[PDB]
């Protein structure tokens, strides 16, 4: 009951190490285990689309577009936090990255079930997490950089 | 070009004031005279349909109920800042109330024109206002405490 997802660059293509899903009696436990990533807290969240290939979007191309929006099974609309319920279910809290480019802090998201999880995909973004839609949407992560689908 | 809206209390029925309505070139200026409120910081909007009376919500009365939600023109079904363009058009400044009870401190809407205000409803509420539907709806205004018809 605990999978391992494989990230990759979506930038270089390269892989990035791997996260591990565990199940626990307060939610799903998310430890990461990368690299080569940009010091900072990054906006971390799961995805529509069991995909992590491009999309389109007005002539331009779109890294990671093809996992569409973050999970929103209960139809919010809404971009949030992991412990408010009327937000995109696949909210997490942001991830850390050290100053040797590595992330190795664990993080919990209470409302989610490791069961449900299953040909979803995790986003790592390039921008951070307000986990608000203002003053940038989506808590201003911006461009998607790690992707990887969980199988 | 100014209008003067007079407030009534939800709760005891009684007049509290007015407020002075213009039109400047950073937008709309909203400049209060009213009294026998409760000292703070109170949320303050432009409701959507031309009336204060009440409503009904499962099975209990609803002060005010029937100037229906905040005033949402693009329908962006969201609730922000007066200087955030993805939210309510009708998210104003939050109105101060003095130690004894009175409100004379103007404030600036500048996505607001006076022309789109007829027929519309101004809201106080018991609540203040975080500019967000987090952690709680709204804003956290709650219930509401004086109205008025935009004529
Ligand atoms: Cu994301
Ligand atoms: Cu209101
Ligand atoms: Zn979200
Ligand atoms: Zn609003």
């Amino acid at each position: 009951q605990d999978l391992t997802v494989k990230m990759t660059d979506l930038q270089t293509g390269k892989p990035v190490g791997t996260i591990e899903l565990s199940q626990n009696k307060y939610g799903v436990v998310f430890i990461p285990e990368l690299a080569d990533l940009t010091p900072g807290m990054h906006g971390f969240h799961i995805h529509q689309n069991g995909s992590c290939a491009s999309s389109e979007k007005d002539g331009k191309v779109v890294l990671g577009g093809a996992a569409g929006g973050h999970y929103d099974p209960e139809h919010t609309n809404k971009h949030g936090f992991p412990w408010t319920d009327d937000n995109h279910k696949g909210d997490l809290p942001a991830l850390f990255v050290s100053a040797n480019g590595l992330a190795t802090n664990p993080v919990l998201a209470p409302r989610l079930t490791l069961k449900e999880l299953k040909g979803h995909a995790i986003m790592i973004h390039a921008g951070g997490d307000n986990h608000s839609d203002m003053p940038k949407a989506l808590g201003g992560g911006g461009a998607r950089v790690a992707c990887g689908v969980i199988q």
